[PDB]
């Protein structure tokens, strides 16, 4: 495992992506931007997100899908009431910076905090939904699915404590969504793509005073949840136990990515220290759709 910083002086650094050839394309929630760092240690604005662009992920278009949370009021809190915009679900165009809003609804209800994203080997989209917090109640949480070609939103779970991280096995039959304030991991069967089937069930809680941000699943199936407050990426097998915790050095870390040669380098969001950092990974991350398959 040697650790190595590739960018400093992030405003709350999130949701990676790490390209093909070592390059990372990630958020900054605090200064609402998209940001690309590159391996010679040089990094360039892509894209300006107004509100709270919190999640990446690149897409079958080749644009960079957006979860937007509408916006925080900042360490991040409840936002004040003209610090929140409204969330949704935006893609940026990776060579212009021009941001589309695609959804900002399901149904009747409007999205509140999107917070991380998955594509399905189809095109359809998966995304958590974290909620608000105000004065003296809170959203619950939720995921959705969007399907392929971003025709229909559709609600597939509600009502649990806020979700976070998000992310499919490798067979895509089973969805994963963190549940942030318990550290405990969520397995939703599916019986078709985009689609849940009874909704799921806890196979992971953490004890202690832990708490779960994002995610990225190993090409084993491990699923790798970035922990709050131990500070620390918790590796949970397929059937719930706890294979391990790789210590970061910092209390908000908040996502991992797979990239580099055979995927075996974790690319980690050190929000706290404003940072985006590699470390060795002992097994291979599990290719994401229309990135590295
Ligand atoms: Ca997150
Ligand atoms: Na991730």
């Amino acid at each position: 495992s040697n650790v190595r910083v590739l960018a400093t002086d992030l405003a709350f650094p999130e949701g990676p992506v790490v390209m093909p050839d070592g390059s990372v394309v990630l958020v900054e929630i605090r200064a609402q931007q998209l940001t690309r760092v590159w391996p010679d240690g040089r990094k360039e604005v892509v894209a300006k997100v107004p509100g709270g662009p919190n999640g990446a992920a690149l897409g079958p278009d080749g644009k960079m899908y957006i979860c937007n949370n509408g916006g925080f009021g900042w360490m991040p809190g409840a936002p004040a009431p003209h610090e929140y915009i409204g969330g949704s679900i935006q893609r940026v165009d990776l060579q212009s910076g021009e941001v589309e809003t695609l959804f900002d609804k399901c149904g009747e209800h409007p999205l509140k905090g999107p917070n991380d994203l998955v594509f399905d080997k189809h095109g359809g989209l998966w995304f958590t939904d974290l909620g608000k917090r105000r004065a003296r109640d809170m959203d619950v949480g939720a995921a959705y699915y969007i399907k392929p070609g971003m025709t229909e939103i559709t609600e597939q779970v509600f009502g649990t404590l806020p979700l976070n991280g998000i992310g499919l096995s490798p067979d895509e039959a089973t969805m994963y969504a963190a549940e942030t304030p318990t550290g405990r991991l969520w397995a939703f069967d599916l019986s078709g793509p985009g689609e849940v089937k009874p909704k799921g069930k806890p196979i992971c809680g953490l004890g202690g005073y832990q708490m779960f941000d994002s995610l990225a699943v190993e090409a084993s199936g491990n699923v790798c949840v970035a922990t709050l407050v131990s500070g620390c990426i918790s590796v949970i097998a397929p059937d719930g136990t706890l294979v391990e915790q790789v210590p970061t050095g910092d209390r908000v870390t908040t996502n991992i990515a797979f990239g580099g040669p055979d995927l075996k380098t974790a690319y980690i969001t050190l929000s706290g220290k404003g940072e985006l950092i590699a470390m060795d990974w002992s097994r291979p991350g599990l290719p994401l759709n229309f990135l590295n398959k």
